[PDB]
C-alpha cells in the first residue's frame, strides 16, 4: 500500500548502494557461461546486478522482498558454485553482511510510505 512511483526511486537507490559494495563488479553481469561451462549444472537460477536493474526497470518488483530475493541468488549462487577457500566465496559472505545493512535500512524507508 502505497506510491509506486516512490518505492521504484528507494529500489533504484538501494540497488546501487548494494552495487558499491561489490567493489570488484564481480556481481554486475552475469557469469559468464562460455568461460564457466558447468555453472548451470547446480545453478537453478542465475542473478546479478544488471538483471536485477532490467526487472526493477520492468515492473518486476512490486515489494521489498521481491527486490530481496533476487539479491540473495547473487549471494546464494556465489556460494554454491565456489569453494569456500576462494576470493569469490568470501565476497559473497562480504556482500552478504554489508548488504543486509544496506537492505534492513532501504526496508525501514519502505515502510514509511
Ligand atoms: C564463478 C562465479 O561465481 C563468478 C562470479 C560471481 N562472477 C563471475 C564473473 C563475472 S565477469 C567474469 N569474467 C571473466 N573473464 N571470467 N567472471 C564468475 C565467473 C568467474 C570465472 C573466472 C570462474
Amino acid at each position: 500500500e502505497m506510491q509506486l512511483t516512490p518505492f521504484l526511486i528507494l529500489l533504484r537507490k538501494t540497488l546501487e548502494q548494494l552495487q558499491e559494495k561489490d567493489t570488484g563488479n564481480i556481481f554486475s553481469e552475469p557469469v559468464p557461461l562460455s568461460e564457466v561451462p558447468d555453472y548451470l549444472d547446480h545453478i537453478k537460477k542465475p542473478m546479478d546486478f544488471f538483471t536485477m536493474k532490467q526487472n526493477l526497470e520492468a515492473y518486476r518488483y512490486l515489494n521489498f522482498d521481491d527486490f530481496e530475493e533476487d539479491f540473495n541468488l547473487i549471494v546464494s549462487n556465489c556460494l554454491k558454485y565456489n569453494a569456500k577457500d576462494t576470493i569469490f566465496y568470501r565476497a559473497a559472505v562480504r556482500l552478504r553482511e554489508q548488504g543486509g545493512a544496506v537492505l534492513r535500512q532501504a526496508r525501514r524507508q519502505a515502510e514509511k510510505m
